[PDB]
DNA sequence: GCGGTAGCCG
DNA sequence: CGGCTACCGC
């Protein structure tokens, strides 16, 4: 079997108390991480290493960053989009164990009237030829990450109130799905269709757990080959439920590989 | 038996992790903290409460404060010296246990040569005057706190580099000197007269323990006839230790009553 | 809320 | 180094 997860980690060299353990526990095939918020000279690398994971990272000084962490040697690592602006604090790529993984932070957009919403709208459209272009269809990949959009009604606690949120508005939920219809599988709905699963709940929000006020704007997607394998998909409450948690939750694919 | 002791904890809210721990396994029968850097309003007093620990303080945002958690409930609370500037985030005193308790955090004074170093000479001079006023030295009473004041050579690591420093300068040596011959007995020194023991040591002191470059300024001053009653008093340096430590040490005394 | 940032400070 | 005052981002 072959496990791959994503982690939106809230910083990662504030997380090690959460990833390292988590980890050693669920021994993922590949893990990926956003918003490590690191420059790549302190990125605790030797945290991984010294638990058996290869890591690689690409990410500025206090924002953004991603990650991925593997069992296996890393290849062909590459950074950010293949056109200005880069972003490569946004998106890591490299082929792991025979999978091309590629592991994006899309901008959250911030409100819809502002210059960031067209950002983040510019950015999928971005990423959608760049995926068009590289990615393999009939080959084993997986595009992993916080995606900062929430495609369907049941990826939200309250469709009905969040029209103008920059995570469910109509601009970018078509954007993403545009993406999608290249011919993602979005595994958590092969295994969990229309069920309220969410891998981020916002620290703000007074006992936001326990009241499912949540989202779900993480995802694994993987090409058909690939999803036609998978047998299971969850996110894993425990770490959110540990003490100083992220405030997203692990997303985690199980394929028959 | 019973147990005193004094901990500069350098913010409360951010030393509880230490405080409570410590308060758990050495169950002391009055704690006396200083610099909990906590408005009133904010104190953790809950955290106390729940390990059965009463605690009264006295402090506003961000600086100095002072605190004392006891196992018997304290009576006769007052705050600050008796005359403007009353300064209520650094003196806090308590009957407790039939113990007159007094708790100050000194002004630190800055530098020898700044209206600071005057404000720290004229307090030792305002507590000289309230302590002669208000305490009975044939009464079991305790002065305890962060002095700023290291009396004696060997109170620091270097008396001849720190001549000039506000916690060993003569002017404040002297000052502090004259509150002992009130009737002071400073307990460390009638258990450990010629012992080089610190209660701090610099956070931007690499290897200051193993070093020897540490500091005692903290200080349990006891009246002759509960002076006469001490049996033990040590400088914890397990909690120096601790991830996120104070850079204080707790200071504890043991009385045979 | 709770991550990050900078400069101030002992 | 690790509190503070502030701010910034999500």
């Amino acid at each position: 079997m072959l496990k791959i997860a994503t982690f939106n980690v809230n910083s990662i060299r504030s997380r090690l108390h959460i990833v390292i353990p988590w980890l050693k526990e669920n021994k993922p095939d590949i893990l990926c991480m956003q918003e490590t918020k690191v420059e790549n000279r302190k990125f605790p690398e030797a945290d991984f290493h010294r638990i058996g994971y290869h890591v690689v990272f690409s990410g500025s000084k206090g924002r953004n960053g991603v990650a991925i962490a593997s069992l296996e040697e890393p290849e062909d690592v590459s950074f950010g989009l293949d056109s200005e602006p880069k972003d490569e604090d946004r998106l890591i790529r490299a082929k792991i164990a025979g999978i091309d993984v590629i592991n994006t932070y899309v901008p959250q957009g911030f409100k819809i009237d502002s210059e960031k919403y067209q950002y983040k709208l510019q950015w999928l459209e971005r990423l959608y030829h760049y995926l068009q272009k590289t990615v393999d269809f009939r080959s084993f990949a997986v595009w992993c990450g916080d995606m900062n959009v929430a495609p369907e009604p049941i990826d939200v606690h309250s469709p009905d109130k969040l029209k103008n949120h920059v995570c469910f508005h109509e601009d970018a939920r078509r954007a993403y799905k545009k993406i999608l219809e290249l011919g993602f599988v979005d595994v958590l709905r092969k295994i969990h269709p229309n069920e309220r699963i969410y891998t981020f709940y916002d620290y703000r929000v007074k006992g936001a757990i326990e009241r499912g006020l949540g989202w779900r704007g993480d995802a694994i997607l993987a090409t058909p080959p690939l999803a036609e394998r998978c047998v299971d998909c969850y996110a894993d409450i425990k770490p959110r439920l540990a003490e100083k948690p992220s405030d997203h939750l692990p997303l985690v694919a199980v394929f028959d590989v």
